[PDB]
C-alpha cells in the first residue's frame, strides 16, 4: 500500500540538489516500477545498434545481473522545540527543512553506491581499465596524464562509437595535475578544470571531492582515480537508453508522506522514500584509471 | 486516413533536440504538403532576383528534381515491466521517454541524409567544389585551410551576392585545425585561449561554425565511420526563424505538415507493452547548389 | 477604407527584423498619418533649442524644433503573399497561421531591400550635403590606401556634427569595401599594437574612434553581377537612440512610415492561382530631416590606384 | 486642486530614461509632499551617528538646514492633428506616449544643469572638500597625478563620513584628459586595452561607479554650446538606496513630489488643433550633504 | 470632434433605469450617426414584404419625414461640500449619482416627446384611431373595453399581419378599468388579469406626471394605445417596428470631470442625443380619452 | 485622524441587513461627508422643478431642486465589537474572519434598533407637518372601531401628498397596531398586505413591527399609520426630492483592525455607522396619528 503522501513537500524534494555531489553525472536518476529485476545491460551490439542507421519497434539492451533496490525510508522530524505552538501541524518551511536532513543522508548513501561501482576495476575489461604504478601515477612529473586520458577516449569511443563526454578527477588526481610540468605548461598560455576539459575535449569534468568517515580520519570517496565514459545526456534519462549506468529509482521517488505526531520523542515525524539503487549497464561506454592521485 | 493525435506527447515530440546533429542547420525543417512532388530550385537566375530590388506576388526558382518522402512511422513501446499497474494508460513520463528513443533513431537517419547530399561532389558545379590531395590536406603543415575557406566564401558570395553564414567542419577536419601550425600560431593574437570554433568564425569572419561529430555502424565488422566524413563545408543556409521551402537558400528539410506527431497509444498483448506510433516524414533536399561550396578529404592523412 | 485585417499575422508582420540590413539604424520608422506632406526639418536653429535649457519665468508650455521642408510622398505599394494550394493538405481551408506567417516574410524581405536601397539613395547622396558636411576621397586620401588616415577623416566627421549640433554622432556606417580596407591599415594595426592584434574589428574601431554604434553596409543588389546598396562610402551621424522615434524629434532622419503599418489582411482565395491570397501593406518612405547631423565621406572604400 | 490623471501615460512617464544624463546618479530621486521646506541636512554628526552601533526606539539623523522650493514648472505635450487619421478621436497611447518624450527631455535637461549648478559650486564646499587645479596641475598637463587628486579626494570624504565615496563624476574634457594622460597612458600599456577606458580607472582608483558628464547646452547668442559639467571632476558619496529617501544620510537628492511624473488626461485645443497632455515633474535638485562631496575644479582645462 | 469620456461613469450610465418610465417600450433605443436625416418608415409595403417568403440584399423602409437630434448635453456636478477632500477627483460613487440627475431629467423629456408622438392622432389613419365620447368612454359601466381593445388588436394584425405585442394603459385608463363592471365581472383588476383577458404580450402603465402652466398633467394623458413593438434585443432602426428612439451611437457619455472654482464644483458632462420617431404608423392604434369622465 | 480600517469586515457590515426593520424605507441611506450641515430641504418648488419638463438644448445645464434647510448634526458614536479569548482555541492569534464578523453583528445590530427608534421619531412628530398633512383619529374614526373607515383615510392621504408634489406616494407604512384593526374590519372584508397594496393601490407597504422595553415593551411605531413618497432610487442621494434621508458619513459602515485589550482578554474591533435621519420633503409625507389605539 501507498502512504498518504504530502504533494508539496515531495514536489520540494525532486527539486533537492547537493552541487558538490557528482554520483548522479555518472549514473543519471532513470524510473523504474519493480523492486527486483535485472539491469539492462549493454554490450558491444547494444552500442552498435544504438549507432546503426535505420521493424518498427527498437529494443538494445539484454537482462543481465539482478538488481535490488532496498526499502530504505527514514523519518524527518520536526521536534516540539523548534514550534511555538507544537499542537499544530508544522508549517511549510519547517517540514522541508526537517526533509532536506535524510535527503542529505540518502545523497552522500547514492553517492558512496556510485563510486563502489564505478571504480570497481573487477568491472571492466582489460582494454577498459589501468593501474598506474611508480612514476605512471600523475603525482611523479615524469608521468602523463594526457596520454593516460587520450587512451582512455579512443578505448571507449572504438567500442561504442560515441566520444565519452564525463571525465571524473578525484580530489587527489585534480591536486596532481595542478602540479604536473606537462599541465603547468598550458597555464602559461592561457589550472582550471576548464583548462583541462579544452586541453582533453571532454564535454563535463566532475571532481570527487565527497569524504566519508573511516576514530578521527576521514576517506574520499572517490579514492585517487580518475574515471571517463559515456553518460547520456538525455534530460529524461531512461533505463532502456544505451549508456553507462543510471541510478535505477522507483517512480515519483522521492515521497515525502503527510506528517504525524510522535509523542515519545514529542515531534511531527514526515516518512521520506527515496528508493533507489545505481547499475552499471554499459561497461564498454566506462573507462577507470586506478591510483593517478596517489603518491609516486 | 489520420490517425488519433496526442497533442501532449506530439507538442513534446516538437520540442526534442539533439545538439551534437548538425543536419538542420544545413537543411532546416520547413513545411511540405505532399509527399511526392519536384524540388523548389534556386539556380543562379533566383538568387539574382531574390536580391533585386523591385508583379504584386513574389516566386523565385523552379521545379527541378522529384523528391519523395518515405513513409516512416515507428512505435515507440512502454513495456509493463516499467509500470507499477501495467492496466492502465502510461502517465506522460514513461510515454514520453518511449518517445524519445524513436525520435533519436529518425535524427541519426536525418543526419546521415543530410550528408549524403551536402557532401556528394557529383551535386556541385567545379567552381563550386574542390578534392584536397597530399599536402594540400589540413593535416599536412604545408596546407593552407585559412585560403581554402576564403577561396569558398568568393566562390558562393559571387555566384548568390550574399555571404555564406555556416561552415561545417568535421571532426576530422576539426581536429587537423587545431594542430596546424599555421592556426596554432593566430590564436596568441586573439582572445581565444586555443584552437575553438569561436576563434575560427571570427577569424574566417563566418557566422556559425558547426561541427560534424556523428558517428554509425559501418561494415558487417566491428566499425563505424564518421557520418560527416573528412570533409568541410561552406553555404549560405537561411537564418530565417520560420524556413520556408520558397525562400532562396541551400536546403530543406521538406518535412510533412505538423510533423512530428505522436499517436494514443494501443496495448499490444503479445508484446506485453503499451505502443505511441510516431511519426516524422520528410526528407532533405539540396535546392541552391551555388550556395554551397564541398571541400572534400580536408580532414584525410597528407601521406 | 479600412481592410479586414488580420491581427495575428500584423503582430507577427511587426517583428519581423532583418539584421544585416541597417537602414533602419540611420531612418527609424517614426508614424506619420498624410501619404503626401512636408518633411518636419531640423536646421541649425532646430538643434540649438532643442538643447537649450527651459527658460526659468516663461509661461510658455508648449515646443516644436523642425519646420515644413520639402515635401515627400509616400508611395502606396501594397503587395500580396501568397499560400499556394500544393502546401496544403486541405486547400478549401483557411491556411494556419504557420503557412501564412511564412507567406508574409517573402514581401516583407521584398519591401525591406527596397527601404535599404531607398535609405542609401539618400544618406549617401553628396547634393543633399553641405560642403563643411561632406568630403570625397582621391588617390592616396582613400582607405585602401596605407598612406590614408581613416581615424583624421572621421574625427573630422565627428567634429563637424558635433559642433553644428552640439551633441556627437552615435551612428558610424561602414560600407563592406571601407571596412575590408580598415581590417589591415597599417595605421590603425600600428595603433593597436601593444595589445597583441593583427587585425581590425569593430569593436575596436568603437573605442578608438569613440561611436556609440558602428553598422556595417553589407546588402548588394544585381546589376551577371551584384552592387553594393552602401557603395564604397562611409557615413557619420546623430540618430536619436529614442525607443519610441518621433518624426518631431531633431535626428539625422527617419522612415515616414503610415500608422499601424505593417498590416496584413485576412487572405482571399485566388481560384486563378490557386493559392489564398494575403494582401500586406508597408507604406513609408525614408527623409533626411536633420543634414547638419550627418556627414558624408564618400569613396573611402575604393581603390587607390 | 487635482487634475484627472491618465494612469497609462503616467506609468509610461516614470519609466523614462535618459542614459547619457548622470544629474540623477548625484541627486537620486526621493519624494516630498511640500512644495517648500528646509533640506533635511547631513553633517558629522548625522554621518556619525548613521554609522554608530545600536530611550529612543525612532532613528533621525540630519537636521533642517537652508530652505527649498520646488516651483510648479508643468509643460504641456501637444499631438497634432496632421498626425492622426482622424483627430476627432483622442490619440493611441502610441501618439500620447511620443508626445509627452518632448516633454520629459526638456524637463530632463533642465534637471541635469540645475544639478551642475550645485554639486560644482565651489562656494558650497568647504576648504577640505575643494581644490582649483592651476596649470600644470591640471589633467591636461603631463606633469599632473590624477590618481593622487582622486586619492587626496577620497581620503577628504572617508575621513568626514566614515565611508568610501561611490561616485565619481568626470566631465567629459577630463576624460579625454584621462585618455591623453602619460601616467595612465602607461597603465592600458600594460592591458589589451586600444584606450583608457572608465572600467580601468574604476578598477585603479577603486570607485564603484564613474559616471561621465556629457551633457550640452545652448551657451551665450550665437552657436556655441557648453558643457553642462565643465572641466571638472568631482567625487562623492551617494545613497545607493533603490528606494531613496531624504531622511537617509546621502551627498544630494533630487526632492520631488510625490507621484511625479504625471500625466493628464488630454483635452482638445481648437486653436493649435491639437491634443494637449499636462505633463507635471516638479523637483529640485538639493546638496544635503556637503561632507560626503569633493570638488576638483579645472581638471580637464588647458595646462 | 470629441471630449474625453470617463469609461466607468458611461457604463454606469447605460445600465440606468427608470422602470415606471415606459417611452422605451413604446421607442426601443436604436443607434444612428446622423443628428439630422430622414425617418426610415416603415408602410403597408415594408410589413408586406418583412413577413414574404423569399437580389441577396434586404431593406424595407422609405425615406420619410425629416428628424433631428438636437445636442442636449448638461452638466452634472458634485459640490465640494459632499467632498471631505474637495482638491482631489471625485470617487465614482460621488461622480455615479451626480450624473444619475441629469440622466432623470433627460429621461423625463424624452418620456414627453414619446406621448407627444405616440398620443397625437394626426399620426394615425381612420382605421388606426378612435375617439371615445360620453358613454363609450372606460369611466362608463355602458363602455365596452374589451371591445374596443379587440378592434384594436384586430386594425394593427390585419394591417401587419403581425398581432399586436404592447398595451399602454394611461394612469387614468387603468383606472377605469379597476372600476369598470363588467372586467369586475372577469374576476382584484391587475395588468397580468388584463395580459390574459386581451391577450397582449405586455401591458405598460403610463403614469408620469409633468409640471404643467400651476399643477402637474399626466404625460400619458386619459389614453390607451396598441401596438407592435419589435421585442428585438438588438434594436435596429431598419427593422419594422412602430417606432424607435433614434439616438447617437455610444450614447449616453459622461465626460471626465472638471473644477468649476465659481460653483465650487466637479462637474462631468453628460450627452445622451436622440429623438423618438414613429415609423410605422400602422404598427398602432390610438384609443382616445378612455380615461376621462362619461360626464 | 484615520483608523486603520478592515476591508473584509467592512465589506461584510455594509451588506448587513435587518429585514423585520423598516426606518431605511422611509429614510433611504445618502452619503454626506460633514457631520454638521444644514438639511437639503424640498418644498412645493423643488417637487415642482423635479417635475418640469427640461427640452434639448435649453439654457440651463445644471440642475439643484432642494434650499438649505434646518441643521443637522451625526454625532460620532463608534462602538467594540468584542472576541473573547473563551471562543478561541488560540487567543494569540488575530480571530478568524468568522469570529470577527459575529462580533461586529452584535454592534451593527444596536446601530440598527438605534436607527429604528430615531426614523420613527421623526416621521411620526405631528409638529412636522401642516395641518394638511396629518390626521389624528379619535373614538369612532380609529380603525378599531367597525364604523372607521380606513380606505378613505388612506385614499385622503395619498391625494393630499400627490395633489402637493404631483407623484403618487409608493410607501405606506401600517403599525403591528393598525395592520390587526385591518385584518378583521368588516368594511374591508365586505385582509393582508399584498391585499392591501393592490387595494389601496400603493408600491409598497411596510410593517412597524420593532419593539422596546420601556416588564413592559412599546411599539417604536405606535399605533400610527404613516405614507410617503421615498425615492426608489437604487443609489440614493440626499440632493434628490425625497421625503426623509439617512444622512451618512460616506464609507460608513466601517470596521477597523482589531486590537487585543489585555484587561478584557478579548480582541476590540472598532465599529463606526455615523448617521442621522433627516425629514427632507414635509409635502411627500402624510401622517395618520393614533389609527390602532382602541375606538374606547
Ligand atoms: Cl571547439
Amino acid at each position: 500500500q501507498a502512504r498518504v503522501v504530502d504533494p508539496i513537500l515531495s514536489t520540494h524534494a525532486r527539486g533537492y540538489r547537493q552541487s558538490t555531489l557528482i554520483g548522479k553525472k555518472l549514473f543519471p536518476v532513470a524510473p523504474v516500477a519493480q523492486y527486483g529485476g535485472k539491469i539492462l545491460t549493454f554490450g558491444k551490439e547494444a552500442f552498435r545498434l544504438y549507432n546503426t542507421k535505420r521493424t518498427k519497434r527498437i529494443d538494445f539492451g539484454y537482462e543481465g545481473d539482478p538488481y535490488s533496490i532496498v526499502p530504505s525510508a527514514l523519518e524527518a522530524k520536526v521536534p516540539r522545540e523548534l514550534m511555538r505552538d507544537a499542537s499544530q501541524v508544522p508549517g511549510i518551511d519547517l517540514g522541508a527543512r526537517s526533509v532536506n536532513t535524510v535527503l542529505r543522508i540518502m545523497a552522500l548513501a547514492h553517492e558512496h553506491e556510485c563510486a563502489q561501482i564505478a571504480l570497481d576495476p573487477a568491472k571492466y575489461n582489460a582494454d577498459h581499465k589501468v593501474k598506474l604504478v611508480g612514476s605512471a601515477r600523475w603525482t611523479s612529473p615524469d608521468s602523463d596524464p594526457t596520454k593516460d586520458v587520450e587512451t582512455a577516449k579512443e578505448a571507449i569511443a572504438d567500442s561504442i562509437g560515441m566520444e565519452p563526454n564525463r571525465l571524473m578527477l578525484s580530489r587527489k588526481a585534480l591536486s596532481a595535475c595542478k602540479y604536473h610540468p606537462k599541465l603547468i605548461e598550458r597555464v602559461k598560455y592561457t589550472i582550471t578544470i576548464d583548462m583541462l576539459k579544452a586541453l582533453w575535449e571532454v564535454e563535463e569534468i566532475v571532481v570527487g571531492t565527497a569524504r566519508v568517515a573511516t576514530n578521527d580520519s576521514f576517506g574520499d570517496v572517490w579514492g585517487p582515480d580518475v574515471w571517463l565514459g559515456y553518460v547520456s545526456d538525455n534530460p529524461d534519462p531512461s533505463v532502456e537508453e544505451p549508456s553507462f549506468g543510471y541510478t535505477y529509482q522507483i517512480e515519483g521517488h522521492p515521497l515525502v508522506e503527510v506528517p504525524y505526531w510522535d509523542n515519545n520523542a514529542k515531534s511531527w515525524i514526515y516518512g521520506v522514500s527515496d528508493d533507489n539503487t545505481p547499475a552499471l549497464s554499459g561497461m564498454l561506454a566506462g573507462y577507470l584509471i586506478e591510483d593517478a592521485g596517489l603518491p609516486a
